[PDB]
């Protein structure tokens, strides 16, 4: 009898000790798009160093060119429009704006800010039903309201910033209508595995998306969740693919790897360590999923093959 099964491991933490406390500069705006902005039909650069991989390799590029996805951070209502543009210059199928942020985000006179707590877990435990009300008064509160915009510096705690009245008030899904962009959130926590019920949602939207979908995924930095669900992604859509490969080029067109590695972590991030271990573990029984569920065409979702199915540690 186990409390809480691998792929849940956030389940265990406590929620009450992670509360907003600040809104969070997401982007200074300074510039004409966001960071760690890439697609699929970019060339494949050099792995990084940290993930110990072998540079000579030449992954699979099968299917890259009709994948159409790409990922970012998050970014300003201008630099949305200038994504929306250069993807728009890729296709003809409608751009998706794919949310991954669990945590409430919005935007304040154009800046784009979020309610930060410790870990960026303000939201954690919070259905996504709750994550997106929470956000929906918290915007709304802000309104002809003093606020206290900043960026994170020392030890992840406010550092400057600015004081100001705010006017006006957006969703990130105005922002993506503004943009020309369709909108999909996905409530999924920072620096941990996306929730059984996360892919649920995801999975049942990837079903219905029509051939030209572009799916523009993105979340605060946008390197975790970001490359997790391209990867998913890439998976689904080039279930001939070897693992290898998918993680492999997910990562040289700029994003994480999602394989084994010497896993080093400074001492204040020493509670990281364990998150990243079981991404790894589920990446792989994600890809498992995926192998043994096309056949019928994914009769059975991620949530219930996973409890019938566990990860191993
Ligand atoms: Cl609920
Ligand atoms: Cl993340």
């Amino acid at each position: 009898t186990v409390t809480e099964p691998v792929g849940s491991y956030a389940r265990a933490e406590r929620p009450q000790d992670f509360e907003g406390f600040v809104w969070r500069l997401d982007n200074d705006g300074k510039e004409a798009l966001p960071r760690n902005f890439r697609t699929s039909a970019d060339a494949l650069r050099a792995p990084e160093k940290k993930f110990h991989l072998d540079a000579a390799y030449v992954p699979s590029r099968e299917g890259m060119d009709a994948l159409h996805i790409s990922g970012s951070s998050a970014f300003t209502p201008a630099q949305l429009k200038n994504v929306a543009a250069k993807l728009r210059e890729k296709t003809a199928g409608p751009i998706y704006d794919v949310d991954l942020r669990q945590e409430s985000h919005g935007y304040l006179d154009g800046i784009p800010v979020s309610w930060y707590g410790e870990r960026d877990w303000a939201n954690l435990g919070k259905s996504q039903h709750e994550a997106l009300a929470d956000e929906r008064h918290r915007l709304h509160a802000a309104l002809h309201k003093t606020v206290y915009i900043a960026p994170l510096g020392k030890h992840k705690l406010p550092e400057g910033g600015e004081v100001r009245r705010v006017q006006k008030v957006q969703t990130e899904q105005e922002v993506a209508e503004a943009a020309g962009m369709r909108y999909f959130r996905i409530a999924a926590t920072d620096h941990v595995w996306p929730t059984p019920e996360n892919i649920d949602r995801f999975l049942a939207f990837y079903r219905t998306l029509p051939q030209d979908a572009w799916l523009h995924f993105h979340c605060e930095a946008g390197v975790g969740k970001t490359t997790a669900f391209m990867v998913m992604t890439d998976m689904l859509k080039n279930p001939s693919v070897s693992l290898k490969d998918i993680l492999y080029r997910q990562h040289e067109i700029g994003g994480f790897y999602y394989g084994e590695f010497p896993i080093k972590t400074k001492d204040k991030d020493s509670w990281k360590t364990k998150y990243y271990r079981e991404k790894i573990v589920m990446i792989e029984q994600f890809y498992r999923y995926v192998q043994e569920n096309r056949a019928d065409g994914y009769q059975t979702p991620w949530s219930v093959w996973l409890k019938s199915h566990p990860a191993k540690a």
